[PDB]
Formats: structure tokens, sequence, C-alpha cells
């Protein structure tokens, strides 16, 4: 689960508060750009992970007789599969990882553009920023587990993991993000 583009824009926002305006370590020409490149960092990680399945898909339709003859189960297949590629692609799967990749690409834009200055040790500026999109990912952690909650209530007469169950999930989801400011 991608974190949702209000609690991106979050991120960037709150990168600007605190670094920038509580802390003075990060200094910025442009909050609006700032945050439009951050977003696009975030979209752009989504894209690679649609290209990553879309490419396992690929791999597997190519390799059908394999699964058969074989006798190896198409989602443990395209599991494998996709774990492949994705160190390929150096793409990293866990949800954690993959933030940890994206703080870097947050960090080469901060120290590649000519309108930010920094006034610590870039280092610093990565564990605090690490420290703000971990953050992100707890109120992200905090709300799949709402949904989770809130959906049980229909497990009497719904399949979990049905599209009918998933689709209901992001209608929560999305009742949830409401409820905190985030859609
Ligand atoms: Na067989």
């Amino acid at each position: 689960m991608r974190l949702p583009e209000r609690l991106v824009e979050a991120i960037a926002e709150s990168i600007i508060q605190k670094l920038g305006k509580e802390e003075g370590i990060l200094e910025l020409e442009d909050p609006a750009t700032f945050k439009k490149k951050i977003i696009s960092l975030f979209k752009e990680a989504d894209r690679e992970e649609k290209e990553l399945e879309e490419k396992a898909k690929a791999v597997l339709r190519e390799n059908l007789e394999v699964l058969e003859r074989e006798n190896i189960d198409y989602r443990t297949a395209f599991l494998a599969v996709k774990r492949k590629l994705a160190e390929e692609m150096n793409i990293n799967v866990d949800r954690r990882e993959r933030l940890n990749q994206i703080i870097n690409r947050i960090m080469d834009l901060i120290m590649k553009d000519e309108s930010v200055e920094i006034y610590e040790d870039p280092p610093v500026i990565r564990k605090k920023i690490r420290e703000i999109v971990l953050g992100a990912l707890k109120i992200e952690e905090e709300i799949e587990k709402t949904v989770r909650q809130r959906i049980k209530k229909y497990s009497r007469d719904l399949l979990e993991g049905s599209p009918e169950w998933q689709i209901l999930w992001k209608r929560i989801y999305e009742d949830e993000l409401k409820k905190r400011g985030l859609a």
C-alpha cells in the first residue's frame, strides 16, 4: 500500500516546517515547487512498482508451460519472478526499504537543487527526513489498522480478499482519509 498523495504532501510540508522553519537547517527559495518535486518523486516510485508488476506478469505469461510442467503455483511463481525483477530494477519490495530508497532520492533532489541550501551535514538532514517519512508511515499503518477493524464488521456476508471486499476496503480507507483531512 502506497502513501496517499495528501500524506505525501504532508511529508514535504513537514520537511519545510521542521527542518526549515523550526530548526533552520534547510533553506528553500520555493516551497511550493519543493513540495511538487517531492510529490513527483513518490509518483515516480509508484510508476516503477507498476512497471515491475506488469513485467512480472509478462514473464509469467511466457512461461505458463513451466508452471504446469513443474507444478509451480502461479501465485508463488509471480512473487518469485517479481522479486527477481525487482533486484534487476533495483526496487526494494519491502515498503520500509522502498521508502528508504525514496529518502535517498529526496536527498538527491535536495542536494542537487540550486535553490536549496543545507546548513547541516547531509546525513543529518537525511536522518531527519527519514524520521518524518517514518512518521507518515506510522499514520498510514494506523489508518490501515482502523480499516481492518471497520471491515471486520462485514465478515458475515463478505469474502475476505474478494474483489468486492477489496473495493469496500478502499472505500473505508478513503473515509478514514477524509476523517483525517487526507482526502
Ligand atoms: Na503436474
